């Protein structure tokens, strides 16, 4: 399998096969609700939140990167904040659409 | 958008991304060649192996959601294991070691 930061999350190899459980710890995502999370790019709403995904100039030109090295081996650290349009006119659903896939695992039933 | 934009001699990293600084939504990555450059820089393959799908990106970073006077902003935090079984590790934590906070050692 591909370095996990080039892993392409699909319904044959999921959210969590590739980039692991939901959770609030550090490496840990929190990202998808039980839908993406099943589904990956087979999301029907994908396209939409993968239009704010940077890059490869993007991550490593607007982010603070770092080296950080831990029992486990050594991490490259990635920080950043992307500006959404607030003027965009699907910028109502595009911030219902990211809430609702924000920290979704806390209310998984 | 500033998040899809592709930086290139012509499109420069501080055209594009802004310039280098220690702000924390400022980006640090960069030394003058790679400033200079972007990808078409001599080693932007070996630091593009690092950048995350976008699949990955929202699959392992911590996201959020800030509402500021600037406007909405998607936050974004996490880490990239490197492979120390990669026969490019070497090279690789090298190279990130050498554009990581470069713009200290530059006006
Ligand atoms: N750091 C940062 N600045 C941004 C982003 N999007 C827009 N800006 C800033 O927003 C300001 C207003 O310009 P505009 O948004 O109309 O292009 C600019 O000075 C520009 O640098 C973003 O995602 N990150
Ligand atoms: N959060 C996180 N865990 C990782 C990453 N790469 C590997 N791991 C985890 O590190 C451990 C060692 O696996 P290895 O990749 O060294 O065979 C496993 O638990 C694996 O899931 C990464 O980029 N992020
Ligand atoms: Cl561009
Ligand atoms: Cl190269
Ligand atoms: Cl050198
Ligand atoms: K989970
Ligand atoms: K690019
Ligand atoms: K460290
Ligand atoms: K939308
Ligand atoms: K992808």
């Amino acid at each position: 399998k591909k370095p996990r930061q080039k892993r392409t999350a699909t319904k044959a190899y999921n959210v969590t096969q590739a980039f692991g459980r939901r959770g609030p710890e550090q490496t840990q995502g929190n990202f998808g609700d039980q839908e993406l999370i099943r589904q990956g790019t087979d999301y029907k709403h994908w396209p939409q939140i993968a239009q704010f995904a940077p890059s490869a100039s993007a991550f490593f030109g607007m982010s603070r990167i770092g080296m950080e090295v831990t029992p486990s081996g050594t991490w490259l650290t990635y920080t950043g904040a992307i500006k959404l349009d607030d003027k965009d006119p699907n910028f109502k659903d595009q911030v219902i659409l990211l809430n609702k896939h924000i920290d979704a695992y806390k209310t998984f039933p």
